[PDB]
């Protein structure tokens, strides 16, 4: 089902070791703005930018994606998280999510899961239907010594 | 090379989407506590913790791996990171690096490095040959 506002668009750049994943609206794509995912996840710190579409992103189908992404919206909704924006990024939260009264912290950590969960699923190379997230979520959320 | 102290070893659990590793030191095994890395990476929170072997771990030849840690750990050395541990950890220095003078802080630093790089690379079907490290690490840094 749908992530966001009705016209947001799922993109990617693909960098050969990983997919890039942003959101487009309009003309503006909104992402995180290092490609260095290890050093983001070590040092906790995740940027947002909001940059002009140069015409070399490609749409994803989002299929189920949010069956998966709803999960951690609904588990992380009052926790600390990594993301940040620069000063482009002032209506993130009606751009992707179509809604005024979200304030741009809570967009950029709904739009984070939303961004990441669909990187590290494309690693895993699991497809977004529901049988296939409900498999891997089992996998993630499975006690850490079993 | 080596990763740590002379009888420290690279080990996992394969959960078949990835694989969890964890360092061991004769029985010990140090790991993070949450195999959710996802909410590990949007939280900025991992905590390591200490557990007994069970017998069902996995050894990883090591390889060349610490070239690209080694790498990681001169980066973010003057930089926060977002690893903390349970107090079962208080001697994770002496007993993984065999440095009682090394901090709690520089030891999970190192470790969190060399854990979230092994699964990452992985993912990735990377051989941990110096070779192929270099072309990763050059993608990943944007050199």
């Amino acid at each position: 089902g749908p992530l966001g506002s009705p016209t947001m668009e799922l993109v990617y750049k693909d960098r050969g070791f990983y997919k890039h994943y942003g959101v487009r609206v309009g003309n503006a794509i909104y992402h995180l703005d290092s490609q260095d995912i290890l050093s983001t996840a070590i040092t906790g710190q995740a940027t947002f930018d909001k940059i002009e579409d140069d015409g070399c992103w490609l749409v994803s189908q989002v299929a189920d994606l949010d069956y998966f992404t709803d999960k951690y919206v609904n588990s992380l909704v009052g926790t600390k998280h990594i993301f940040s924006a620069t000063q482009n990024c002032e209506t993130i939260a009606r751009d992707v999510f179509g809604d005024s009264s979200m304030t741009q912290g809570r967009a950029l950590g709904i739009l984070g899961v939303i961004l990441l969960s669909a990187g590290l699923l494309s690693l895993m190379a699991v497809p977004w239907d529901v049988s296939s997230l409900q498999q891997v979520y089992n996998q993630l959320t499975r006690a850490a010594a079993s």
